[PDB]
């Protein structure tokens, strides 16, 4: 088994602009096979050996949001920076 | 005596985007002459005679800004969206 990964559990509900359902983070990680355990609101994620490109929590957060599916991340122009 | 007039007591602090001294809103509109009432959060200013222009909220706005002095007023850039 690779090194284990710690990641917040929202930290992919960030990224993605998106409230998930809750758990979804920890069901679609042990879905692609890795021992996910809780500690608060931090998750310790190890990946299972055939994935070794699953290294820091930026590779977790494209499994959940792959899964998910790409289509519900909504389009919201950011604010314009004063250039 | 001209009608009273309510005003959340950090109106003016909103509006000129500057935390004021506490007491500040009151001392001031009592200075330019108005009776002022504290009812929680909420003034009740009654404005003096010989100020018919003081009619609204951002009436009073403009007495505090003033004699706090607007070189007070801080210099910060709106969030403009994309245009
Ligand atoms: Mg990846
Ligand atoms: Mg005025």
């Amino acid at each position: 088994s690779p090194p284990p990964i710690r990641m917040g559990v929202d930290v992919p509900d960030r990224i993605a602009g998106v409230a998930y359902p809750q758990g979804t983070t920890a069901r679609r990680l042990a879905q692609i096979g890795a021992v996910v355990t809780h500690d608060g609101d931090t998750l310790t994620v190890t990946p299972p050996s055939w994935r070794p490109d699953l290294r820091q929590p930026a590779d977790l957060v494209e499994e959940v949001l792959r899964l998910e599916g790409l289509e519900v991340i909504p389009s919201v122009l950011p604010p314009a920076p004063a250039g």
